[PDB]
């Protein structure tokens, strides 16, 4: 549950991401894969990537980064009213991709890390607080759908 002031901060921060969605998406996935290598194993189309250089050079990874952040951005712009948008993602990630909720925690923190890295001194305490709450909300609603499906 975010205030409108907090949603305003979230969408303000998101403006930074939308100026370069592919660059942000790329670095988020790289931070995930390098920080938590077991996550790479869930992707049959990235599992071949052994080095970060190969990751950085991968146009398909950048493409998928765009798909992921486009989807997340669509969800964030709903300001919490994202049932329709979130349900198919929860379902595909639980039933098809088999992504435990822990990995969504991982990618949440990776987003926070990337924003600080690309915008040092431009991602204030209030902005981090708001973005963090937004990602927690996202994670929590996915977690509810996971519970429904009995997915661990
Ligand atoms: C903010 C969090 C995430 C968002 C918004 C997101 C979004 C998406 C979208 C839109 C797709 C393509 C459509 C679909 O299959 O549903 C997708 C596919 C996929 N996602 Fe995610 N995802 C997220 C987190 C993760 C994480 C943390 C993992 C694994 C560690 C993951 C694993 C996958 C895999 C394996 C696919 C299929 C890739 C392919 O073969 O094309 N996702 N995701």
């Amino acid at each position: 549950g975010l205030s409108d002031g907090e949603w305003q901060q979230v969408l303000n921060v998101w403006g930074k991401v939308e100026a370069d969605i592919a660059g942000h998406g790329q670095e988020v996935l790289i931070r995930l894969f390098t920080g938590h290598p077991e996550t790479l194993e869930k992707f049959d189309k990235f599992k071949h990537l052994k080095t970060e250089a190969e990751m950085k050079a991968s146009e398909d990874l950048k493409k998928h980064g765009t798909v992921v952040l486009t989807a997340l951005g669509g969800i964030l712009k709903k300001k919490g009213h994202h049932e329709a948008e979130l349900k198919p993602l929860a379902q595909s990630h639980a039933t098809k991709h088999k992504i435990p909720i822990k990995y969504l925690e991982f990618i949440s923190d990776a987003i926070i890390h990337v924003l600080h890295s690309k915008h040092p001194g431009d991602f204030g305490a209030d902005a981090q607080g708001a973005m963090t709450k937004a990602l927690e909300l996202f994670r929590n609603d996915i977690a509810a759908k996971y519970k429904e499906l009995g997915f661990q």
